[PDB]
């Protein structure tokens, strides 16, 4: 997590990445497996989200939606009922691959 992040989408992306990590108990940022959360929304999900606002990628969230989330991004929470689903994180990678 570095200071900057320009663009809601980006910011939001990071926001979650971070939060998501927190629950995971990591120092560095990671990619939120929206899939795992989709195939296991009862296990893997988020808390402290905005009303009338689900939990999806930032590339989906509206322009105003993002911010709204960012506003409550300080109250957001990530529950890892089953982290195993993620099955570790590291996998021979150093740097932003693809994006």
């Amino acid at each position: 997590g570095s200071s900057g992040s320009s663009g809601l989408r980006k910011m939001v992306d990071q926001l979650f990445c971070k939060k998501f990590a927190e629950a995971l108990g990591s120092t560095e940022a990671k990619a939120v497996p929206y899939q795992k959360f989709e195939a296991h929304p009862n296990d893997l999900y988020v808390e402290g989200l905005p009303e009338n606002i689900p939990f999806r990628s930032p590339s989906w969230y509206g322009i105003p939606r993002l911010e709204k989330i960012i506003q409550v991004g300080n109250r957001i929470k990530f529950v890892i009922k089953r982290p195993e689903l993620l099955t570790h994180s590291t996998t021979e990678v150093s740097g932003p691959s693809s994006g």
